[PDB]
């Protein structure tokens, strides 16, 4: 239809006359802290269903071919996940039962206080590869060698292969201790904004650059060489260099076998995402290609006719709980908050894909408790930080998983190759784990090809992009995400910085402004020059507000005064002897405003006072309501800045301004 | 007065089908290099003008209150510097002889290049003992240590002079210079808007600590209490322990000294601004209580018979100009960059604090090379860095002062106290003189009145301001600018991530759309609800814009979809086997006060209008005006079904739209 009415010109105060406003609610602390402490059993019931979720899920249960469903994924699941715990057990410089430990327990610490249905809490690279640092530059290899071994000229400094793997795994312990405790601090003081910071370009250059460190770290591995733990500033490009000068004391064995096996893999998994329609269940080829390198690696000693690299150091038992060894928290505070927030971000990343996936729910304080007293059970049991990989979810949502109890059979399968089973690993070679972390890699490699893609958008998104990957190589992994937080933070003060202010004007016969920059056949009013900011003026900004008027009226309130004021003191002295010609008014269209930083706002009374001196009004056109009772409390309308300066559309100043120049001339 | 504007409803598509764009001027620096300044003598005038700040004010004063308002003030703020020329030098591991040159020979360049007035360019105290920590680093105590001097047992090591003070000075005028020729640098790429940064709380709540941080280190000289030096985190509350704790051995004379002249002081301080209108011209007190704190102290030997501690070790003569040694530039380089920032802030902090009572707001790209050169002006003649007081600042502009040129005549001051009036303040009591920039500092004492003034305003400054005030006196005047800088930021971030969301209803028989939470008596229409979020959908408040949506609504979009197909294979299961939704149509995002949006935007914003649209609840927008409407269009916005068409001009078409649309 059509759009025509007919009101008054309300500008400021014949709106709020005959317009009763709604009194605000009485505060009444003591009654508000009173009646917010619940104590009715539907409360209570309600808060014990939310922290516990797995009372919710089980009474409704479809055992009938979820028993079938949930046996076939857990099982699939359970290989998955002791293949990715022994694999990513060499990142974390811990010996490999310990991967099949933090396999195990996080997992059942979980199924009794989660709340997703597909999330597989695990083992992650990039966790695993930030503990291994932190336990590097915490307990350096070369702080535990001793001297023993008849040396020839020396003392025979040799490694301390024996108690200092019992020393890492107390550090990765307590470390694990303090990420649960700063997760349920998180938690538990309904603090989860902290966690909105991480924006996806952020997070999506920081999985880039830890994918880049695990390849790092994965061909140091396959290579079989000795470095010297380089940790600190720019300590990939470090280590990088050190591998290309120390190529000559490697392994031609393990390195032809791992490239082989790579090649098999990235082949294998290429083959079963393109050709998805003709195979439905998902090849688990790191299982086979783990069989047949423990079946070809047991044939011939690989150990002694080969000098390959194998674990042989699996006791095949359990350990009594040891208590962590308290006293470290305040020189690993920040790496713990730094793995405590990744691993949060990735575990609420893959829950709201595979919930979007499978249409659920899924709350992000209760994974955060849930994550909390999963790391804190783990920290008794001798284990590292659990997250969820998307490799390893993968495999459970393709095997098709209703519930956790898929979960809970895949710790079975952990179970039985910890107690009895995984001796039969004894031989194998620990380039074939570390080959499947870098297969694992090929999602987070292919992350880049979106820097194109966001340029073409807004480039200031691009920029967090490539500045979060480059500043996490330079200083380390850890601190380049605290660099890029600040960064984009920075970022986004720089765009309300910096407004996007124009000419608005108006269209022939019509009531909507819009620019003199984008468009031609536009009118404007006769002296009357409007002016649109964005960006709420506050203590930053104010000078560009300054510049903004000073550009859209052509001159400037302080020169022109001063001009005036040099020019009448030549009239004063000549009769004892014996510019601001177009700009009529000013209309500032600050609709586009939130807050008003009031020390801005006393530099805005300033401006409008300066050109009330030259006689150039200077009004405004849609103020909001709140932002107009925030600059009242703050002391702006005296008795000359009254209300009439106020308006309330656009349209009611330029109407105002032409009645008042037609009535007065 | 009425007015008509009957116009059809017009969405994005029907507003741009029949109007024409404009061609945006891409401006490439291939060919529009050189349109700054390439033959115009009118722009090279201009910055000429301005890199010589002489030609503004000095052909502009007036004589009438000028001449003698800055004389009795440039003798109040030059004797303030001629003791901290005596104090921060010994601070600084040198030989005091050249605390008198930081206040004569960079006041001269100042006062041709630098329009910032009540500012006296010199030493300050915080920066004192930073060029004491990187000498003693890089330059051992003992240079040679002859063991000479027949000793009781060893050799007496007795410590070299001569060689060992000559060095110390060497190394200071180094880093002086090295940092004025990096204060110097800064000013190429033209780096001032690092200064808007600094808001008057900030400022103002920095300039209240730094005023008691004064407080303390003026307490320990007015009382001759032996402390030792501390900087870095909590150094205000480790030298004010210290007193209390060594307050055993305090001068009784010398505190009954500065007691009694502190009050005599501030209480005349004070009748003059209530005699204002009685007596024209100002009295300066400062000049009054120095000549007869010599009287009494050269007539009666307050050193050597009382022990209140003097001077007595006033210098005379120039020295000639030494080159410094560039062979040791590399090393102070890593050191000076602290340096110079933190003297940079602390200098145009002194400027704004003054410029909300006065309209003399300054830039900082012309002080970053005006302090600049300063320093490279005062490097040659072993100078030390060019800074500012927070002491002799306040005693100038409490003190009358109109212009800058009471720096000028306060050198002239030192000029002529260096050379022929070195034995006339020689039994200074040290206590007249150190107690005087007390009475001044009320200035800045009564600046925290306005804790309960801002508190009334707004909340958020309000916290700004004792936030920077108490990190400053834990964290030190170092530290605490730039922790109050982030955090200042971090308000500006906080308020743009939670804004002040409400639902806007109309009121009847009109187009006025309001917040339904702050009136009454309004209206809103069946089936059709307003929700105006009033801030930029960022990364941030992605989440917070779904919790603004569904706690307006009534319902959750999330919750409403799983339950709905929950019901739907319950009720498809029985058909096999045999046999909370809000009336709300659709719901208008006012979202006009955006200013930008990211690529995590409008994803957000996309897989919203994909969520409601599954329950069959439409969802509409309000003015885009000019690139938030582009951007979503260039990130890929539209793309099958989504088009503009659901993009509405002004609030009220969107309410007509679904009025006749049912």
């Amino acid at each position: 239809c059509s759009y025509t009415v007919s009101r008054p010109v309300y500008s400021e105060l014949a709106f709020q006359q005959q317009r009763e406003r709604r009194l605000p609610e009485r505060r009444t602390l003591r009654d508000s802290l009173a009646r917010s402490c619940s104590c009715s059993r539907k409360r209570a019931f309600g808060v014990v269903k939310t922290l516990l979720p797995i009372l919710d899920w089980l009474p409704k249960y479809r055992v009938k071919e979820w028993l079938l469903s949930d046996i076939i994924s857990g099982v699939s699941t359970g290989l998955v996940g002791t293949l990715q715990g022994m694999a990513y057990a060499l990142l974390a410089a811990v010996p490999v039962q310990f991967g099949l430990y933090s396999a195990f327990f996080p997992i059942l610490t979980y199924f009794v206080f989660g709340t997703s249905r597909h999330i597989s809490v695990g083992p992650f690279p990039v966790v695993s590869l930030m503990v291994g640092s932190v336990v590097l530059s915490m307990a350096p290899d070369d702080h535990f060698l001793v001297p023993s071994g008849n040396g020839s000229a020396l003392n025979s400094t040799t490694l301390d292969t024996g108690t200092r793997d019992a020393a890492r795994v107390l550090l990765a312990s307590t470390l694990t201790l303090l990420v649960g405790i700063i997760q349920l601090v998180f938690g538990g003081l309904q603090i989860g904004f902290i966690v909105r910071y991480l924006a996806d370009p952020l997070v999506g250059g920081f999985t880039t650059a830890a994918a880049f460190q695990v390849l790092v770290s994965q061909l140091k591995i396959v290579l079989n060489v000795s470095t010297k733990n380089y940790n600190g500033i720019l300590s990939i490009i470090y280590t990088l260099i050190e591998i290309f000068q120390n190529i000559g004391d490697t392994n031609i064995a393990d390195f032809i076998a791992g490239l082989l096996t790579i090649i098999v893999c990235m082949a294998v998994k290429e083959l079963n995402d393109r050709f998805k329609h003709r195979i439905p269940v998902p090849i688990p080829i790191e299982v086979i290609v783990t069989i047949i390198a423990t079946a070809i690696s047991y044939g011939a000693n690989l150990e002694k006719n080969y000098n390959a690299g194998i674990v042989k150091s699996i006791p095949s038992g359990f350990l009594p709980p040891v208590l962590p060894s308290v006293g470290l928290f305040s020189d690993m505070l920040a790496a713990s908050f730094s793995i405590a927030v990744v691993a949060y971000a990735i575990a609420v990343s893959v829950g709201k894909v595979y919930a979007t996936k499978h249409d659920y729910v899924i709350d992000g304080n209760q994974e955060f408790i849930a994550f909390g007293i999963s790391n804190v059970f783990s920290g008794f049991f001798s284990c590292f930080v659990a997250t969820t990989a998307l490799s390893r979810t993968a495999v459970q949502e393709s095997t098709g998983g209703k519930t956790q109890v898929a979960g809970l059979i895949s710790a079975v399968i952990v179970m039985v190759a910890i107690v009895a089973l995984g001796r039969l690993l004894e031989p194998l070679q620990k380039s074939v784990l570390a080959a499947v972390v870098i297969a694992n890699l090929k999602g987070m490699f292919m992350q880049v090809c979106d820097v194109p893609r966001l340029w073409k958008q807004n480039k200031t998104d691009a920029v967090i992009w490539v500045f979060t990957c480059i500043m996490s190589i330079i200083l380390g992994l850890d601190l380049g995400l605290l660099a890029g937080l600040l960064f984009a933070l920075l970022t986004v003060v720089l765009r309300v910085q910096f407004p996007s202010w124009n000419g608005l004007g108006s269209v022939p016969s019509t009531d909507i402004y819009k620019s003199i920059t984008h468009y031609k056949n536009l009118e404007e009013p006769e002296g009357v020059k409007i002016l649109r900011f964005s960006s709420p003026i506050f203590y930053g900004n104010v000078d560009g507000f300054k510049k903004c008027i000073n550009s859209t009226v052509g001159f400037d309130a302080i020169r022109v005064y001063n001009k005036r004021l040099k020019a009448l003191r030549r009239i004063q002295k000549l009769i004892k002897k014996g510019p601001k010609v177009p700009i009529h008014s000013l209309v500032l269209d600050c609709g586009a405003v939130s807050f008003l930083d009031v020390v801005g706002v006393r530099s805005l009374r300033m401006i409008v006072k300066e050109f009330q001196r030259i006689d150039v009004n200077v009004y405004f056109a849609l103020l909001q309501d709140d932002v107009l009772e925030k600059m009242e409390q703050c002391g702006f309308f005296d008795d000359n800045i009254r209300k009439d300066r106020f308006f309330l559309t656009v349209h009611d100043a330029i109407l105002h301004l032409q009645n008042q120049v037609k009535s007065r001339e």
